């Protein structure tokens, strides 16, 4: 419902530390562009090592003991997360303007979804801050013994493209709740947004240097963070690749902790007696939502023979439905793919589906040429060791496959080494549950998908993740525990 | 004591039955007191891990008779096993001795007691795992659960051979987790025993599996075998890096690292020297100077440093020295010969830099020492006790804490305000108060900064554990 | 499977205070009747105030600060709870008998039913011993602040005779772990096995005092406790009325801390599409399991029109083939009732049944007039403002009613004021949360009945009572909270 | 301050509209500090709660907009609300001053910031009320949700009257519950307007009732109604007898009291005196000496008793007394003249027994009390200081013990095992240290023995506003 605006300007481009813009220290800058339009939006500083390093020398003094930081009321804390919150709530349009010009996410989207489950994040561990307690333990008669949850300390954040500001403050919320100091890299391909909150952060009021911004690429701004020594604790969503990258190197240099989120085949389980108009339709934006590129995107689409062939008719209608075009345009639903190397890859298993034997159903191949627009896509007759069902695709695309038995799908489910999330559809009480129990995703949705929480904790089974996001799990991340054992004479 | 004890089990154990390395090779675990041998034990490797991690894998998959016991039922088991090792608990203290040189007291009254305690403790956090039920929406049912995460990897040291290994079992036990443990190698044969009693209370085979062998070869199996869900590492602060490295390489693997450090040690002038002297003794010079707990700094303020030197040295020279069964002395060997070398060599390091030495082979004090040296600098490791001299609350705090360090800390004051403030500053896992090594199985053991990383010992020792699901349910 | 004892001798019949054996002060003493055979079993001491004034004195010394409980460690006083349960186990023939010998419960159920629940309860609480935890809490920078979770002191325990060794151990166990002193009065009907528990609490370990049993009559030793100015806390399973005397007179004496459970009208709703075969099975052995006399009982039975008419027909056969006869008969279900009263007031409501409306279905009178037996009892066309469904029954008897809407049954559910347990038979997921949600009773089985753990609290919505026991929670009703807040120089 | 500052709310406040008493009868609260009225106010009763009653029954059943709320919307208003106090501040402080006779300052920066600071805390608790998931057996899925109650009934007392109302309303209101609330009769200005900015932030009506009125006639109606599922009293310990005593016999209500108490003051040779003396002094004469925390007795070692006597009355009579609106004053005056008379007797009550009074009306500070006095064997609620002598730590820990009253406790000491020693043993729910009235929406307030039952004021609070459900589900 607010008006589109199309011809915003980027007032923010440059590294923010110590609640200061700076030119990088290399001079060097780099650009980023609009996926929707192939454009160029603006050129942000380049950022590298020195860089991190002056940001790094920062959070360690806005972290320090004494620190105006350090001496707040846990409440004053929690005070800034309100009324930062409530500065993104001001400058909502402005921001989520900024996430469609760089991302292509359509800006009803980027309005209701992403930038409402920023406010939602904020305001949630703004509440933990001063309810972040620690335990007091009954030892001996003579000894008084507690535990204190203190912070950790400076922890670097990386975040990727598909949601910027989101998975951003997914982990800035609960980091700075705890009273730590952050040192943050946003993907190169989506920095906007990123750095505009480092503005909203020193309106917000928070003391210099709390929070630092340093634009760049992955193996300069963000390898530089995962190995530096004064670093305590990293938090990384992206590639399964690059995330064994990160803990690798984390640990080789100063075993700092480190928390990963990276997605992967994600099963939507649907069962013979689900309520397939539901089934349909939220597998249907489950696997397409924002273009396809999400984390929880549905991979694998598993379905009872009892309902096999009717559900492959009903998915290919919702999909041909589903709108593609401009992301500001009102009547959207999914945009333009993110960049080059993406929208190539996409179009690259599509084929690899059908030179497989995935019997195709709906848009075989691109269109639109001037953007970077795919057809939805479907597939049908899909097995377990094809490649649109054994990979990770990003762009839209709804490999359907056949199964018969409850057991046969656990175990056909859980035949991966990604359990991030799993969705399943049955009115069955004891099919819900015996699934729900089973399944090894470190979520699951039942009649519903894309339900996120800034209470419930997201987070990844086996190689999707270590650790949690988004509840109260989240503060275990975000702190240290100190045993204090006193005796007394 | 028992004498001439004979030794049963050396075999790796791998679902109840004791198997043979396919390799066929085996190793010599010799007894660290006495320079001599004690057996050869079957020499584990690849393709012995390859057995029991999958054999753990199938007593975790559904329907295993581990997989579908009530938490209880689960729970019971634990306390059958602690019962065991309390009935067989000289035998355990006798082989500890035997394969590591410590007290047979120590071994006894500590090592085991603390086995014993530390497995009742989580016996009873079987049935008490609770996750979440968490408000949504009106129509949404949300809500969490604290899943096992499968089969765990404990790989020990030789320290407290056993004890290291139990404080990963019993936690890993009360959850659905099966194991894989990988002993020391200077002291598989405690490790090796309670593989028997394992077997002995009714844990359905494949539960636990125990493979001796190598660092570098069975140890680096398991942080990069694909089908481990996690590990549990207690030793050297660079080995850990590279388990923590494999483990990211290969399978993501949870891993939760308990390492070493420098551990500060501070006297404020308001204390209770006789307690302050006595506890920095045994929290230095105890077990022979090897504990990841030793007191590698020790702080004291001027008004008292004179003096306490003094009686600090006095008192120092009073361990008696001899045989570990006996009940004389509470001092013993070393294991290897690169802390024997690394020590005495450290000692003349001090003598480089300005330090006056306060008190060779066949028990050293330190005094007047600087933080610019290696008596300070280093993790000694054995016993030897580097002095300091200062006057501020916050001056100690910045020195204590300019390492990297924190695993455990000692305060000792009678004061209120400087206890408690010490206590909020020190970067430490532990911050013990007119005591020294008070461990109990209710308080969280672990480390800050590069102490390690992960908790052991408390309702914290569950969280490294367990993976945490959501479920979110709508209605309509 | 146990050999049945059925000449076994009551060896124990007095006052236990500081683990010792006393004749009561009165000098009276009074007789328990075995209802299976009108027949007395053994005289017991009769308790009055000079001997609860006693036992009180005994407790306080037993609490007093540095006495050998006081001091003891907390995994030390956990250690004794294990090998309390551990003697029970030893003796787990003897209590199963003397259970039945009293209250003419089916030798098999006081084994594998009573028993079973009682060592179970000894052990989860004596793992919670050294795992009662406080809190520390931030506060101000210059402020250290956490909680202690200190043993309450005194607490006095009354039990019924439904369940006299389960429903005193519920409280014994949490209040013992938590390191508090108790004085325990067992129901004159039933008091064989509380006392035999006195004589394995010294055998256990207990220091002297901690733990005393004066048997006695309601008014006489009851009141009296619930009215000692030295007791801390009361723990009262019985009627509801009795239940609304003890919480006043507690207030107008000194304040002591009361928690009660009273049972109430315990619906049963089954939905049109549940397991038949089940509802009736678990409906049946619900309503009716230990003679019928329970708090958990199925009071009001709610069907849906769809399967009404059909089930009424499926539970009527259940209820004939139900033995009833001979407790230490190793193939009966039901025995006899408690005693006259009871006996008189069930049958009373029974041809309310038949003079109000009500369809019966099988068994209008009792039969076996040795004893106090009855026909297990099935009405139909129960209606919502009639007696046998508006009423506490006891005896075997199934009112089954009528119901169309989920929220018809949620309405008339709720229409009552003892939301104790409630049980719902459903394959449906949203049917089983929707009424799961909305039904107010402290606890609601679905596809079950009589489902109790030791982990799961237990307790009474609106008038059935106030806190829970047999959870976590139980341990709230056993520990004052201490608030300790230090400000430093 | 606001000098002649109109009112505009007096009335029966249900479904967000102002209604006057079916009565027809008012009541005239007078300003306490200047003998003079300053309004008539709707007297209640039961008929009058037997509407907000009923009114807060439909705003709490299914479908109604308050029970459908988000967690979080219903955590949203709660800020809102805090906002508007926040907004209006000066006018509360007012009321609370022209309606008691408290420092405006008092008024301003206590009792509203209080107020402010505790709505703010429970805003947060929304949507982190998490229950259970409990591990039961294989085929078993068990939970517990933590519902909330229902229509609560809050009954406050006059000394800080909106703080004590807010305390229940914050809590009850980031749960499910609906509210009916009785402030007292000598103070109900600050509790009706309230209801205002309640309708101002937009909580949906019905939600939260005032009902001014007396005691005997809306209180006692409260406390016996049928539909009201639980109470929470703040004020005189017989009249929650009754309370109890009535919830009891008519709806076995769930009953939380905060009653009174004598709260014992103890001071150790090591104590900072000028801390010791200056904290115990607004520990009983602060607020007018009316006050739940006030300490009754004040036990003092030998070693400092003589020399704490001195230093505590020459400080005693510092505090100025003068109008409330002046800044010159700490101290105003008392409500009601039952308070004044009882007192003014009571100083003479010490006097018959052997008590040196150290320093009539228009400030007391007695010494040399033993216990055996009514100086230190009853509340005074009043500016009254009765000081003893001890020696011995187990000592005042029977004496301090040996009352009914454990609410709060306040020690002075700079010793660690003296602090730590006598906090454990203190039979009190609050024990203060080196500080008085430190009080904290984060930590839990209430009292042991009869000085009540139940905590506000922490993440306890929620305890005494929910109920738990229990599900137990079987899988076949
Ligand atoms: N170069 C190749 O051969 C190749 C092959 C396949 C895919 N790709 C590309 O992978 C990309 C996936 O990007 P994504 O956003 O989904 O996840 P990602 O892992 O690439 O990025 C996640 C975050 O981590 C940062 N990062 C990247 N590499 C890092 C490193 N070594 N060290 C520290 N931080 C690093 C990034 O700046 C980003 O913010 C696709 O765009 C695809 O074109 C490249
Ligand atoms: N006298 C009557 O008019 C009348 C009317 C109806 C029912 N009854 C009887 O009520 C009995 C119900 O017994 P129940 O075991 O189910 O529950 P209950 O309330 O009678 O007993 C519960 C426990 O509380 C104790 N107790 C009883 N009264 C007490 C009191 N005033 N103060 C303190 N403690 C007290 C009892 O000793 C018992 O252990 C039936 O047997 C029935 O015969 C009597
Ligand atoms: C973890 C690890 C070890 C322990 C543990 C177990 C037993 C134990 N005995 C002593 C002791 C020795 C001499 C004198 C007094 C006490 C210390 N002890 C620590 C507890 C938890």
């Amino acid at each position: 419902l607010p008006r589109p605006i199309r011809n915003l300007e980027v007032k923010f481009t440059k590294i923010f530390i110590n609640n200061e813009w700076h030119e990088s220290k290399s001079g060097k800058k780099f650009a980023t562009c609009n996926p929707s339009t192939r454009e160029q939006i603006c050129e942000v500083e380049e950022g590298d090592k020195p860089d991190v390093d002056k940001a790094v020398e920062a959070a360690q003094v806005a972290f320090q003991r004494g620190s105006p930081w350090r001496r707040l009321d846990a409440l004053s804390r929690g005070r800034l997360l309100h009324q930062l919150a409530d500065l993104v709530e001001r400058d909502r349009a402005t921001l989520a303007a900024l996430e469609t010009m760089d991302t292509g996410k359509p800006f009803l989207h980027a309005f209701f979804i992403d930038l409402e489950g920023c406010i939602r994040t904020l305001r949630y561990f703004a509440g933990w801050a001063d309810k972040i307690q620690g335990k007091t333990i009954p030892t001996d008669d003579n000894v008084v013994c507690f535990t204190r949850h203190e912070p950790i300390g400076v922890c670097g954040a990386i975040t990727p493209w598909n949601f910027p500001l989101l998975m951003l403050v997914w982990k800035l919320a609960p980091a700075l709740c705890c009273g730590n100091t952050m040192v943050l890299k946003p993907a190169e391909q989506t920095p906007l947004t990123a750095l505009y909150l480092g503005s909203l952060i020193k309106e917000a009021g928070f003391p210099p240097g709390v929070v630092n911004i340093v634009p760049g690429f992955g193996p300069t701004v963000g390898a530089a963070i995962s190995s530096h020594p004064q670093i305590n604790k990293i938090a990384f969503t992206g590639s399964t690749e690059v995330g064994k990258l990160v803990k690798e190197a984390a640990s080789r240099s100063n075993l700092k902790r480190v928390t990963l989120e990276l997605g992967g085949k994600n099963p939507c389980i649907v069962c013979a007696d689900a309520d397939l108009d539901l089934a349909v339709e939220c597998a249907h934006q489950g696997v397409f939502f924002n273009q396809g590129q999400c984390c929880t995107a549905a991979s694998r689409v598993f379905v009872e023979e009892q309902v096999y062939s009717e559900f492959v008719r009903r998915s290919v209608e919702y999909a041909k439905k589903r709108p593609v075009g401009d992301p500001f345009d009102v009547k959207t639903e999914q945009g333009p793919q993110i960049d080059q190397k993406q929208f190539d890859k996409i179009l690259e298993l599509i084929e690899s589906g059908k030179k497989e034997g995935a019997k195709l159903e709906c848009g075989g191949s691109a269109m639109e040429d001037k953007g970077l627009f795919i057809k939805p896509t479907v597939f049908s007759e899909v097995t377990d060791n094809m490649r649109i069902a054994k990979e990770e695709i990003f762009g839209p695309v709804q490999p359907i496959l056949k199964f018969k038995s409850i057991e046969e799908v656990i175990k056909r489910a859980n035949s991966t080494d990604y359990g991030l999330t799993a969705a399943v559809f049955t009115k069955n009480l004891d099919k819900a549950l015996k699934l729900a129990s089973a399944l090894e995703s470190g979520t699951v949705w039942i009649n519903c998908y894309n339900a996120l929480y800034a209470q419930a904790p997201f987070g990844g089974f086996k190689m999707s993740g270590n650790g949690r996001e988004l509840g109260e799990y989240a503060l275990a991340e975000y702190t240290e525990v100190k045993t204090v054992t006193i005796k007394l004479g």
